[PDB]
């Protein structure tokens, strides 16, 4: 399965010929997806809080051209990033997570929506540790310290610098 | 024919009909366990973790998750009473299964959990909760421990 393609996901992976079949081979055995059927796998599977306001975020992430589904090409790209890619391209990355509205600003309600949906998933249990602040005045935080010019919003460069 | 779960034998139905949908072949091994869990943080490494978490799941420890292991783990975590979900997740930081939960078994899951977002200290964490559940400061945590110290 998969001819040309391989060459491509390559490319643009920096995964070898040999680590894009076998991801490949991976994504349509093993368990698996739409945004509900996403949702749901992350609910079963990791049973500490409530990951389905993460499970959202990812997904609208994986989903780039938006059509409800995640093909392989949007998961080997989004796989490549956080385990292959350069410092810039992950914090890149990390920007579209936090970046909702996708203008190329972070505002603070937007970085909240983020640090709360993954606190509700390993920071407020009570299984699992952590934290010590909360989400409120943790992005209070790291917003007064990123936000140089105060202007309640966070760029690229700004979110770059402050990590 | 498992009544002996807080689910009904008309929701145990339901959950093999979502089983046999997710993975047909009734027995999702570690490799399907690890790779879903790259999609669920795809801004770290959840290897550690995901390692972790499916050997709670798989009870018999013979590395595949059987659909009684499966339905027996969502029922403790979701509707589970609190001391059940606190001696659940025992099992997760007591990695040797002895019993105990060492400073360096919380500091390896504590980091397992920070390996996986680590991008949007463990030490210093781990002393702090460590210190407090300890209550006889033997360098181990029981069961009873862990879970007055949670609540
Ligand atoms: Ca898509
Ligand atoms: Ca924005
Ligand atoms: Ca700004
Ligand atoms: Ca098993
Ligand atoms: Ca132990
Ligand atoms: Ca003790």
């Amino acid at each position: 399965l998969k001819p040309e393609v391989v060459e491509e996901l390559t490319r643009k992976t920096y995964f070898t010929e040999k680590e894009v079949q076998q991801w490949y081979k991976g994504f349509i055995k093993d368990c698996p997806l739409d945004a509900a059927g996403f949702q749901k796998i992350y609910k079963q599977f990791f049973p500490f809080g409530d990951p389905t306001k993460f499970a959202t975020f990812v997904f609208n992430v994986f989903d780039e051209n938006k059509d409800g589904r995640i093909e392989f090409s949007e998961f080997i790209q989004a796989l490549s990033v956080t385990s292959r890619g350069t410092l810039d391209e992950k914090l890149r990355w990390a920007f579209k997570l936090y970046d909702l509205d996708n203008d190329g600003y972070i505002t603070r309600n937007e970085m909240l929506d983020i640090v709360d949906a993954i606190y509700q998933m390993v920071g407020n249990t009570v299984e699992l540790p952590e934290e010590e602040n909360t989400p409120e005045k943790r992005v209070d935080r790291i917003f007064a310290m990123m936000d140089k010019n105060a202007d309640g919003k966070l760029t690229l460069q700004e979110f770059q610098e402050g990590s």
